[PDB]
Parts: C-alpha cells; structure tokens; sequence
C-alpha cells in the first residue's frame, strides 16, 4: 500500500537463515570486535625536518582542520556531505638528551592566515622540548560560525609549530649543520560526525570538486588550439587565448568547441578566384564555422601560387642539410601564414580533384589580403583553387587542420596582435610567484617536412569538461594537479577560475613525458605551488 | 619508552576544548541518529523487464553474493580485505494489482551454473504473485567453507528468480513492452561484516560499473566508424563490425584506435605512380596505420582519371535535377568505392601544392587494383598524384578521412563480404527476443552535393571507455541504458560483453531526436526489454 | 499471496487415510535401519594387480577421497554439491601360498605429491602379506582445512597402496607373468554426510566429472580422423593429431569439427584443368572448410592419368590376388596419397554423371603439385574430371570422404612431416612409466579391395563432449577408464587435460572385441595403470 | 520436507466436462528424486503428497475435479467416475 524504506514482509533464507553462531567465527579468526576502527588509531600525514638552519620564528607546520588529514575520512566524505567535530594532531620526537631547544604549538582560529614572526607567540602558545619522550596530541576544536561544515570549507580551525628557540648540537662547528625530524599524524577525535549523506550519482548544486580536468596519462592530452598531443610545457609571464578557453563559469568569448571535427562551409567564386569568403554553415556565434582557428597573416600578400623559401639570395633548400644547416629560411612564398585544410570542395560540374585549400582571417582587397586580428563574419578567407572559369560555381566544402605555412616564425601564439579575439582577450599575467605556462604541441608544416611548435593554453579535455561540468573554485584560489614523470621529478600545476594553468617555477628542464597527472586539493593562488626538480 | 597506536599525553586545545554541547547541535540539525545509514534502509540494484513472452523455466534475475549488490558497501569494501555476512534483496513488481503470473525464487548453493529449465524447481522454491501488496525480501545467507571470504571470491550463494505462471495482460502490444518491471533493491543484512583493515596504498579500484558508456545526450554522439553525429537508430538482425570494436576484455580484432585524427604514412614512387602502398608511421598493429577503414572496391578498376557519372546508361549529367531525375545511376568512374582524405602531401624539394586523396584497401598488381578484405601490410592503397617525374619520391603524407567516392551505392556496413577484417569478423545475432542494431550516421560523397547513411556499431565515447576501463559484466548480460526522445516516447538498449549494441523492439520509425539517455542498470542479456512507443 | 515451500490445503486422502499400523508392517517384513543402508557393509569398488615387475617402493592405487569410492555414493552425490566425512576400507588379495610377498597400504594428508619410492613407508604403514587369508579394516578420515568440501575438489586425504616387498613366483622364471589381483571394498563411517542439494539439471563451475568420454560397447566407437570403427589399438612413445583433437579447454589447434559430414566447397577452373583449388563455404577457422582431412602428399607428382600398381622395380601390375607375393608394393602412380571423397559436380551446363574427387592439402606451384606441411586458403586441392573447357566452369561440388589412395604406405599418422598443423601440434611422449597410444580404425582403397590401417588420436565421442562441455581434471591426472573385453581381461585407460590417451603397459596382442567400458576415478600420471591381461 | 515440480498441462478453452487432465499411478516417478532412488531399491510403501498451482489468479472461471480410485480399475474419459 504504502511502504516505508525498510517495510517488506520477510520470508527468509528458504534453505539456511544468517547463522549468527558462524559469523563470529569471523570475528574468531580476526580481532573484528569494533567497527570503526580509525577512531582509535592514529595515522601518518606528513614529516617535517628541523635543523639548526632554520631559525627562530620559522613556521615548520601549518595545516587546517577538515577530514582530509586522515585518509580513511577522505575516502568516507564521498558519501557526505558534512563534518562537525575536532581532530587530533600527534606530534613525537626523539632528540639525542643532549640537545636542547624548544618548539611551539598554536592553535589560531579561523579568518586567519598566519605569518613566520614572533608576534605570532604574543598568543597562547604550547611549548616542547626536543628531549620530549612521550608523543604529545593537541586536539584541534571545531570553532564555527555555522551548525555544521560543507566539505568545500576552508575558513576553519588551523595548527602551526614553530621554532621558539632554535637547535643548538653542542658538539657541532658553526659550519656543519645538523638537525633532528618531526613525525606527525592524526586521528578523527570523539566529537567527530559527518553529517547528510548525498544521494549518488546526485550533482552538488554549486558544483561539483574539479578532479578530472587533466587526465592521468598523458595520451589522453592534446591541446585546444591545434590536435597533436603535448610534449612539453612552456613558460611565458603573459598567456591569451579565445578558441576554446571556458572557464568554470562555462563561457567564453571565443567561437569554437572542443571537436576536431571539419569545417563545412560554402563559397560563391565567380570568374577565376582561386579566394573568396567562406561563410557559416554551423556554428555557435552567428557567422563563424566552429572549430574555425585563431591566428592572422602576420603581413598583407597576395596569394599566387607555389612554396617558396631562400638561404638570403638566395640558394633555396631541398633538403635537410640546407634547411637544418640554413641560417635564416626567410620564406619569400605568397600564402605564408595559412593552414592547409584537406579540401573536399564539391560542386557541380567540378569533376576534378579537389584541391587543396588555405585559410586565415583577413580583409579582402580585390585580389590581396590584409591583416586583422578580429573575426567577423567576412575576415574568412580562403584560398582552394576551386576549378572555376566565369561559370559561377557556389561549391560547397569541407576542411580540416593539418599543419601550418609560416615557415620561420616562432611558435604560433606568442604575439598577441596576431591572435583572433572577437571583443575580448582572455588573459593573465603571473599571480604570486606562480607564473602561467602553454602547452607544447608539435604541427605539421607544408613544404620542408619538419615541424614547428605551437603553444595551447589548455588540453582539450580541460576544456571539455567546463564547457559542460559546473565547479567551485573561489577566485582567489588554484586547482592544484601533480605531476610525475617516469623518474619521479614532480610539480605542481595551479588552475585558475578563469582556465589558465599556473605553476610556481621558472623552468622545467627536460623529463621522461610519459607522465601522469594526480590530484590533490585546492590551495590559494596568493602562495607559490611546489616543485621537486631533478 | 614505548608508545602504542594511542597512547601520547594530552594538551587539549589550549584556547578552547571539543564541546559536545556544540555538536549535539548539528546532530540537532539534522535527524542523525546513528552512523552506518545503509544497514537501516533499500538501496535500488536493478529493474527487470517481464512481458508476455517469458515462458516459464525462463530465467528474469541472477545475482551472486557480496558487497557489490550495494554501492555503500561497494565505497566501503576498498578499505577491508576481507567480509562476511548476509543480504537482503527486496523485490517489487509493477502491475498494481491488476497482473497475475506467479514468479519463483531460488537461492542455490555455491558452486553452479544454473539453467533456464524448469529441473532448477526440483528444489525449494518460494513463489509469489503479481498481484503482492507488500515488498518480498529474500535474505541470502552465506553459505561457505571458509571462515571468512575475500573479495575476489566467487564462489557463492546466489539468488535468482524465474516464471513459475506466464502472466496475463490484455493491456499490452507485440511491438511494445510497456508493464511488468521488477524491481530489485538490497541491504546488508544484521551479520554483515567486513574484515581485516587495509591502508590505502592499496586501493585496487577495479569494480567499474557501467555509467559512462553512453552521454546523456546525442548531441555528443557520433560513430566508430564515421565523425558524423547521429541521427537515427537501425535494427538488423546481424551486425558486424571490426575497425573499432571493442569489448569488456578491452580488445578487438581491431587494427584502430578510437580517436579520429589523420593517418600519417610515407608513400614512394618511382617515375609517375599515382597510386602505391601506403606504410605505416604510427600503428598498433604491425603495418597497418591507425584510425585506417574498412570497405573494399567493389570490383577490378584501374584509378586513373576524373569524376564521371551517367544516368540511364544513355547519358552524363551534372545537377540535381538530372541526378533525381534518373532511371539508375552508373558511375562510370575508375576509383568508385573510395574515399575523400585530405593529404598534405609533402615530400623534400616538391613544390605544386598538395592535391587530394583516395584509399582504401585492396590488392595492387602493376597497374590497378582488386578487392582483398584480409588486410595485410601490402594491401594498402592511395591515388594521389604526388608529382613525381622520374625518381623516387620519399612523400611523407597525412591523411584524414573526410568522405566517400561511390555513388549509387545506399549504404556502407552491409555487404560484409567487403569489410575489411584482419582475419576475424566480431557478428552476433538476436538473443532473447533482442536483436542487434545499428547507428545510422551520415557520410559525404565527393562530386555530388548529396549523402550517404553509414551503419555503425558503437558510438564512439562508448568504444573510448572500453579501451581503457576495466568494466565489469558477467558473459550473458546487458549494460542496459534507456532512451527517450523528446516526444516523451521511449525504448532501452542492451549492451553485451562484446559490445554490439541490443534492443527489444521490432521497429522505431521517426522521432523527436532531441533525445536523452540514462543508465537503469544490469539485465539478464536473455530477455525482451522494455519500450514504448508513440 | 505468498506460497511457500510446504503451503497447501490439506484435504488429503479422499476416500481413505495414510495410516500408520499398515506401514510398520512393511517394516517388520523387511527390518530397517536410519534411513540408509549402506552405512553397514562393504560395497565393491575396483580390483589392481600386482606384478613381478613391480619392484620395491612402487605404487598401484592412488585414489582421493570422495564418495566416488562407493557406488553407492557415486550415485547420490548427483544430488548435493558437498559432502563431509570419512570412510571404511577392506581391500585383499586373491594369491595363492607360494606367491610370498608383502604389500602397503598408507593414507596420506593433503597436500602433496607422492613418489613411487620407499619414503612415504616412514608414514604409519598398514601391511598385507600376499600368504594373509582374511582381509583387513581401517579407515580415511577427511583431514582438511575447510569446513567441507566440494566435489570439484580433489585434494583430500588419499588412499596410497605401496610395494613394501616385492612379488616372488620361484617356480616360472622364463615368463615372468604372473598375477596376485588385488580388491578394494568401502564402507562409510557414520560421520560422513553430504550437504548442499544441487538444484537438478544445474552444472557446477569448476567443472562437471568425466564419466561420459567413451561409451559402453566398442560399437559406438569410431575415430577423430575416420568415420570407420575402431578394431583394435596401438602404442607408440610419440602420438599427436590436430584435426578433431579437443582438450579440456574446450579449445583444438585444429580447424575441423566432430563431426563426419560432407564438405562442400566452389571449384572455379578452366582449359581442363582438373587441378582446381578449392574454396570455404561452411568453416569455423576462415578459408580452410569444416571436416577437411589431415593430410599431406608424401612427395610431389603431376596427377594426368590414373591407377597404376606394380609387385616391384621389375615386374607385373598385379591386378589380382597374386600381389602379396611382392612385399614392396609400390604404387607407381600418376598420384599417391590422396583421400578419396564422393562428388556432386553441380555447374550450370555440366549434363553429364558427375565424377570422383582425389583431394588432399597441398600447394599448387603448376599443372603439379608439393607438399603442404603446414595448411591455408591457397594449399588445398583436387583432382577431378570436372567437365569443362577453355571456358571457366564454376561449380559448388559437395564432396565426401570415403577412402584413400597411398597404396603400400604404412598406417596414417606416423608420418609426422605428412600430417597437418595450422601453427602447432599437440604431442606427447611417455609419462609416468605409461604409454601414449593411437586408436586404430580401418579405411579403404582406390584400386584393390582391402584396407588400409589408420592411428586415431580420440574416439569421436571423447571429442563431441569436449567441443561442448566443461569437465574438469588437472594436468596431473587422468581420467581412468577400465577397458573388458568379452573374456575378463581387461586394463585401464588413463586421458590427460590435452586429450591424449595413456596406458600403463607396453603391448595389448589381441582380445575379444566387444569390448566396453566404465569410469573409475583420477589417477595421477606419475602412476602406472592397470593391466589384467592373460 | 519440500515439494518438487513434476509437470504442467494445458487446460485450455477447447477442453470440456470429462476431459483428463492428469493421471498417474502411484510411485516414485511422481518425485525426480524418488525415481533417483528407486534404482538403489526394489520396493516402496506408503502415501505421497501432491500440490496444484492453477494461475488464474482471481481470473479464469472454472473449476476441476479429483478421484483417487483404487488399485486394479483402469479410469475412463467420462463423467461417470463422478458418481
Ligand atoms: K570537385
Ligand atoms: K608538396
Ligand atoms: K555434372
């Protein structure tokens, strides 16, 4: 009639019942009297070294209070929702007896964010020594505004130690340095519930956690700006893109979409214009193909005819030796700084074989283009030798990206005068000591069989998922993915609101790339992401 | 000097302790009573179809035993080794009332292989009736030898449910299926245990179910076979595919990858070859390249000229309403069952721009070609004029594939004596009462304006996921996704171990495709789905 | 709603009542016991020998526990899925006074892998000398770790009987044939009992138990090469075959089918050829057809005309009983070695009697041929009087096996290099002190009347089964089978996972051949079979 | 201690007042795990137990009729068996 979520008339096992006299044979074997059991042992989180280097006032650790400092509670809160309750932070040490010094403990409380200087002490502090024996607890409180806490609450309880008066090895010169270690790790408490257990697979309505922007392997990468897969990544203080930049608002200013598909389009050629203006035929934005890509001539040409390159007058290459061996590879051809679009170009009448097509977005001027790095509906250009002979022809087409015709440049997107925005160029500077990087990624050229490097501001599945996925990140902070090569040289990437990655070194170097990508947590973009290196 | 798994001596937090008084309040919040919510209510597992069909001895529902039957337990069993205990399987039938049909259930002892005959109720059989007011639950006990299981263990008891009466309805159609469902729900069970604590580090994580094979769109959708979207749903009683066709093993006999980029190779001549074999640059197969098709000629032909098709055997003629108004079409052409791709078309020292392809696979002999469908390292094919006078080459090539050359043919996947398989073909045939499917997915066609429907086994995404996730399905078994259109109509699709796709209706005709998919869980693969139509 | 196992309305007997002073009548007639009757004699279960030959430390009878050692037992454990429990055993010998010598009898635990030596006598050893009238008892208890077993498990407690000392016959030293038969008789303990009612019709898992390989009378017996029956069998050290030969797997190197059906296949010659190459129609592997020979030509020849058979190197053409005289028949032919099939030359203009086939695998280089080791699509081939011209004459043919034609050459199957394999062959040397063995069947000739002898790797039964079902043995072991002929010698047929046969002596001579057959147990190979033999 | 399927039957709408629908003698053939056991014995004595399951749940008209004659008649296709 109307059943409850237990309700249902029992019939029972029709062979056997639950042998209750079995299971605790179980129970027999193992020491299973007690579920639960990570509330009564503690569990490693972190290591931390301290030498007679760092000195007085120094902050070793810093951690805030949350479920995530005890694993077992981070596998559990995929049910949940909520927390309430404190945490337990054991500290043990062993010194030699004859050493001295004595460390702080500090519990501050939430709204905080704490500062390696004494007038941190001018607060209740804790002291130890590095003689201490026994380990040493520190509850951490639960001290709230709220009832309760979500698990995307950072403004929390926080712990820090720090170095009261340093350490001092007797024995030891000056110039040698020693230094013993400090072991911590934790353990849920007493007063620690969860709260509102989520119905899977439901969709946490400010979002969901950003844990599959990166794919693990690398395999699975390949840029938003051109299909070949990553090799390296590339510093740069400024980084701008449009294409396929969305952000976890899941919007852009860009055209396109994360599809490598072609690009059907159509084109009214009269008398015998090789050229023309494609027009749209699918889209997002009125009058622009999807998928179309970002990048103007960088000079005014006429498109003509044939390759062209020198080695400065001008003994032009066909092979390696003079390519590899030139000094300058000037490239005197006249549809330099198009793509290459395998060209279906039907029509009817055209039984020929469909040549090949190239295109930028560009002014026409009556035989010529000029650049402009803003698309509209008429900067679309073309150049596909259609097969035509005053019989006007209105052949439909079909392309696709392959390779690039600037033969000499750098890699493409470096130069914002060139990039084609619409409106807007979506854009960062550094932020902290956390500096932007490009993706790396090998494209084909036309004439010299080489390859030339373009820059990508995201992969592509990074981008795939904002397009659809609502997330929370509060601006201020980064989507924190670790990085492993084959060796084990990692760092850390940050990932910003608006899509830009973010890491906090200067360079990289070289690394075995079949690396993988891992997560790790959110962290404030006001503090440098870490890096181990070599 | 020892210090056990908690012992440490105690500060408290110095500037305030845990109150329980506060987090009395959250539990004030919130209704929680208790931790551990799943051993206190249903969990949904599944929903079995039951139209008229199912003669009795007929199998609808086949479990075995362990945590898996409950998602909860299933997040919980990555931290145990070990369990132990009992489960209850509520059931429910749809038809309030109104239905008869009784329905029996079995549990079995471990170590079978239960059969669809009516021998399986030689044995104590509950049975029950359509017309149950109150849900029925069924605890599997746990029959075994050993103290405790593990969880790769499989050997266990295990339910199952089968026809006892064939229902009556006079409210149901041949075509459709709309009616019985039997729902399945779960619970752990009072003895439910688990055992023997792990750390994370390990966290195994295999156990994939079934969620992701399809999106919950079409929009996202397109062929294995070709980039297009989808648009409609096509039933042939046999099926056939081996480019990418993939299984729950995460293999095929399928030379490719799923994912559509172009195909790299590096063709030679000698003084004008417009055709030559193609070789690999990237592969996984020895030879063959990737993302390479699968349709052969239809016939002897030697590739050496232009476009021509002839209406009425009497004629040539180039518009559309020639090609409509046509007795038959004749293709008077030289590469007709070909494709569009679009070939760079590189080489060292080779100006006069690239021009276009068109490949497939066949046997090459001096100056034409024969179909061969076996395909080998030599039976690769190209007729792209590479401009080569008297001299070897060395054409470095790329090459997407884009289109099609063949007109008057209807259709692509339905002469399987011209698909291209290595040496096997994966097939299947109706089961049940399912039959196999298609996904039909528009194709270009070269000269002329029109199209071509392709057939398809495997969306695209769907044969992704099986090449890198390790999904779990027993031999005789769906995936079961559901479908509905946007005039609120509705059908579900099958998806076997294999990866042919299944469904249970006869026909689909038109519909609103602005469709949607979602997952309702496993069913048995011997057995009618569900639909409903109009 | 609900009924459950034993719910019913009770009317009863209508006219009468099941009383109860009736049936203790029945009982007093008759006497009773607890249900069960054979918990209080021996049943018979097997007789072994004991010959000169074996000397000290070697071993007879190795059976495992389980209720296979009751007939009794064998028969209802078709019911459960587990037994637990113990046995009693009698075993004796039927020796005469002067036949000294002594005899072992062991239990052994679980786990291990016993040795023909003296060792295992350190063991507590039962004795029975061969001069000890009456029999002795004891008993098998079921030393195990879980808390019952399963039939698809056989590593229990086992039964070991052991040469303590050897035989002794002092009168006939020439022969050395002598007998000492021993007996074998078990009587359950009354802790044994099963559990776990299988529900009927169901399999198991693991795997059913062989005892439905051969049949029962020599008169369903027939080859996996040769329809004809089998006559008698032969021994050799090396034995292999790869057409019908099926392991336990469930798999064959193989790409026939047990089966003796006619094949048909699609000639397509011209300009008389009469050597055509015949293509698939039905298969399982693709090209080669279903229940094609295995094979080869001895050497190359050029098939023109017809028979030719001659006493020697420089004389007649026999044609006529006076042939044995020659002792080297040699076959000077137009061809050799083919087998002879049946035809049904069906081509669309072709009014003519249609004509014999003389197929084998070879390749086709020219007008002649040579030998095909190893087999393909291109490797297969005929020699008809198919009626044709300079025109092609495609026909379907039908053909079916009859014969052979390689006059003179010795039974087929030893001729390693003339048999077929696709990539592998299964072989086998002796094992354990046994002997592989062929099974030999009769064919027929082209030209004279008689009959040629053929090796057989499995009857076709044994391969029917195993194509189908999923038995069990490990590789250890054996499949014992004891083999009687209409006089009371008889032996013991041991089969391996591969399907080979095995037998535990070196020479059969000859034996009445109605011969039948019986399933006994799982001997390992180390161990030698019976062999109660004149 | 339990009851095991043996059969089933058609009583469809052409079948009339009088038809048979089941008839056996008594035995072990009545259980498939009795027939299993009748090859480990030669004799037998004592009642069995039988039970129907109709599926017409609240639906299908109709009712049936049973007899247990005795040993030595051999019934007939008639009403008058109910007498
Ligand atoms: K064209
Ligand atoms: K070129
Ligand atoms: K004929």
């Amino acid at each position: 009639s109307i059943t409850a979520p237990e309700q249902g008339t029992p019939v029972g096992g029709v062979i056997a019942e639950p042998s209750a006299q079995m299971s605790a044979a179980a129970d027999m074997a193992t020491g299973k009297s007690v579920d639960s059991e990570w509330e009564a042992f503690f569990s490693f989180h972190t290591s931390v070294n301290w030498s007679t280097s760092e000195t007085q006032g120094k902050i070793l650790f810093k951690q805030s209070l949350g479920p995530l400092l005890n694993p077992y509670l981070e596998h559990l809160a995929k049910l949940y929702v909520a927390w309430s309750g404190s945490i337990d932070v054991r500290f043990s040490i062993s010194g030699s007896g004859v050493f001295g010094g004595k460390l702080a403990a500090i519990v501050v409380p939430p709204g905080v964010d704490p500062v390696q200087s004494t007038s941190m002490l001018q607060y209740p502090h804790v002291l130890f020594d590095a003689r201490q024996v026994e380990p040493v607890i520190f509850s951490i409180p639960d001290l709230r505004s709220t009832l309760y806490h979500l698990m995307s609450d950072t403004d929390t309880t926080s712990l820090v130690i720090m170095v009261y008066n340093d350490l001092i090895n007797p024995y030891a010169n000056d110039s040698n340095s020693s230094g013993c270690i400090v072991t911590v790790e934790t353990k849920p408490g007493a007063d620690f519930k969860f709260h509102l257990l989520k119905p899977p697979g439901s969709m946490l309505t400010h979002g969901s956690v950003p844990s599959d922007l990166i794919p693990k392997s690398s395999s699975l990468w390949i840029g938003n700006r051109h299909w070949t897969d990553i090799t390296d990544f590339v510093i740069r203080p400024f980084v701008f893109q449009a294409n396929r930049h969305f952000d976890f608002n899941q919007e852009t200013a860009g055209w396109s979409t994360p599809r490598y598909r072609p690009i059907t389009i159509t084109i009214s050629e009269k008398n015998g214009a090789k050229l023309g203006i494609g027009v749209a035929t699918d889209y997002i934005v009125p009058g622009i193909p999807d998928g179309w890509p970002d990048t103007t001539i960088p000079e005014k040409l006429t498109p003509a005819g044939d390759y062209a390159i020198t080695n400065k007058s001008g003994n032009d290459i066909t092979t390696a030796a003079g390519y590899d061996g030139a000094d300058v590879i000037v490239n005197n051809t006249n549809f330099k700084g198009m793509y290459i679009c395998g060209s279906l170009q039907r029509a009817w009448g055209d039984k020929k074989i469909s040549n090949t097509a190239f295109i930028t977005t560009a002014t026409k001027v009556d035989n010529a283009i000029e650049p402009s790095n803003v698309i509209d509906m008429t900067k679309i250009a073309v150049y596909q030798d259609t097969h035509v002979g005053k019989e006007v022809q209105t052949s439909d087409d079909t392309l696709s990206l392959l390779g690039y015709t600037g033969i000499g440049e750098q890699a493409i997107g470096s130069d914002r005068d060139r990039v084609v925005r619409i409106s807007v160029l979506p854009e960062t500077g550094a932020r902290g000591g956390n500096h932007p990087i490009f993706y790396k990624n090998s494209i084909k050229l036309g004439y010299v069989i080489r390859s030339i490097d373009v820059f990508n501001s995201q992969i592509l599945h990074t981008s795939r998922q904002l397009s659809l996925n609502h997330y929370l990140l509060p601006p201020d902070s980064f989507a924190v993915y670790r990085i492993i090569d084959s060796n084990g040289s990692w760092f850390d990437i940050g990932i910003d609101s608006d899509g830009f990655s973010f890491v906090g070194v200067s360079s990289i170097g070289k690394l075995e790339f079949p690396l993988t990508a891992s997560y790790m947590g959110i962290q404030l973009a006001k503090i440098r992401l870490a890096s181990n290196i070599r």
